[PDB]
């Protein structure tokens, strides 16, 4: 079981929006953008940290910051689960395939950090799609380390409530001084408008530049 | 509003647009980071306000060619005599935006004062649509929180979904020029890389060459 | 003459990716696109010292990746999962005239000769014919286009309908100067049931290679 509360549309100023996001204007946008990791490399490299659930956590404390992030739609209600947990991709070098787990997310980086080698230990090898299965209070996130994309665009075939966010890294690159990393996040409009997704990757750019690792 | 119905049987995409409707229907996103540094220094220069004038930019780009301005009016292909840009603004109080039409005018000065009045009428109405909504519009939205190398538009249903739709991102300084994402959705049945790549290298002409009046 | 080309019928009871094609084929389905600023600065040098045209060479290029990975190369056909023997490039034509285009295929060859003879013949033979596909569609194309008026940092294309769309989609843009490098918008649409992340990551970075290694020859 696990927690939500109830959005009332009725008394909510993106009612008319919603509304139409989930009827006739129903869609979904991908934005890609070369975030600065330079600050952010050089802490996870001092405190030897892995980079990947490093940056899976500073998104799921954002996921966990704003409630446009954590809609569904349960038992036809829109509601907002009160926290959400990454579901990652691992990938298994001897089959050329991937899966997704999901690890619990709490604030305190070190101790989703315990939770998430725990998680990649015990079921790093198991070859399901989903080993540990799904929930339903997740969001995405997927490692591309191949490719240093200027672009990276989302397009499901069946959008109807999928408000869950998606995120994709790209291979970080030197640019100057800089460590830039490409970063695509791909959101339902019937939740997250220009406005919440830019003001979480300003958010996450800062949060980048000034955690000090711990 | 009134409009040149296409005559189908002498187009020369026929077979596309048939295509384009049907089997291979399709729409597609692009983004360029658009040189404004000319653009920009003739807005300040003559204290304008950037974003009407680039919506106006824009405008007279979609009432030059008729590509842009086909809808499906009562089952038949339609060009219409002009299209009005529908442009966001953002209430920063609610966090939540709105979509709103200014009549187009060829003229810059005619349409900065029509923008302005629509501004300055129907901005703090919270409504999605505070104007409602007309037949002949394409869209226009603002961004300026990311600057980013792609902005994409997935819509759910694309049937008849003719309007050009451009995103304006977050401008920034680039060794010596100023670039500013921008991105352009289109339908398949009415553009091609062509018209689209058209149009972009006009955009980025009028920008240089703009003299702010 | 005609070639129809072979194929093998696909096992998805011993495809590692089962699981995941079946998910991709109905509840999870999707497409995706990226794109990448390729590096061109050797290959264009090639391409000018050796006096071709640019776009069949590209296009070769391409074909050879296609046709090294079947990934690549899958099709429903007859209600099977199939791999097809080879693909062919089906790339695009521009009518200067009427502003309008068509998609051309050429037949595939291993060799670049051999394959800028055929490409050189159907651009000769119906570079003008105004026709959507001037030879119709075969089976088994992959499809290229040429958006030489943009150096986009994005290009992506929404199929509405992806049911069995496995054809690999490429879109080149227009090359452009940065420092010493000569760069190309390079923009790569898949499915997802017969491609992942790493199938299309490998290509890309394949692709960037060959593009550095080719020799004209
Ligand atoms: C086919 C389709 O779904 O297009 C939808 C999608 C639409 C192009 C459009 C109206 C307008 O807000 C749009 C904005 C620019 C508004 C602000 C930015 O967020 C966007 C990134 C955004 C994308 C698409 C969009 C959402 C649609 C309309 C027109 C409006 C009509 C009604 C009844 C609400 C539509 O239904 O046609
Ligand atoms: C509506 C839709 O198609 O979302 C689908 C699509 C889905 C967002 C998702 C689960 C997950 O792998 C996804 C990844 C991130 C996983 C790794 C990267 O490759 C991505 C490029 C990728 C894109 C979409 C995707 C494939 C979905 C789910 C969640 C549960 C998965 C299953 C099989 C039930 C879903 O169907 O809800
Ligand atoms: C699944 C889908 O909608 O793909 C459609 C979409 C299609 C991939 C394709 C044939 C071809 O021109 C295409 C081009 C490359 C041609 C030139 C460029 O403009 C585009 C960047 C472009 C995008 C998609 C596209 C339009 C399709 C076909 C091919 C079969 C033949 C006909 C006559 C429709 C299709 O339906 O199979
Ligand atoms: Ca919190």
């Amino acid at each position: 079981i696990t927690g939500y509360t109830t959005v009332d549309i009725s008394q909510w100023h993106r009612k008319e929006h919603f509304e139409a996001f989930q009827s006739v204007a129903q869609c979904t946008y991908n934005q890609t953008v070369q975030l600065d990791i330079t600050a952010f490399l050089k802490t996870v490299k001092k405190n030897k940290h892995k980079f990947y659930p490093a940056f899976i956590h500073i998104l799921a404390r954002l996921m966990n910051a704003h409630p446009e992030f954590r809609m569904a739609m349960k038992d036809g209600e829109l509601v907002i689960w009160d926290s959400v947990h990454p579901c990652y991709t691992v990938f298994h070098e001897q089959t050329e395939t991937f899966s997704s787990l999901w690890s619990e997310y709490h604030d305190d980086f070190r101790q989703f950090l315990h939770i998430y080698s725990q998680d990649v230990a015990c079921y790093g090898e198991n070859l399901a799609y989903f080993p540990k299965g799904f929930i339903e209070n997740m969001f995405f996130v997927s490692a591309n380390p191949w490719v240093s994309f200027t672009s990276f665009d989302l397009n499901v075939a069946n959008m109807d409530n999928f408000f869950a966010p998606v995120f994709t890294m790209g291979k970080y690159y030197t640019q100057g001084d800089k460590v830039l990393m490409p970063l695509a996040i791909q959101v339902h409009h019937a939740v997250c408008d220009g406005f919440h997704v830019g003001r979480m990757l300003n958010e996450l750019q800062q949060y980048c530049d000034e955690w000090q690792g711990g």
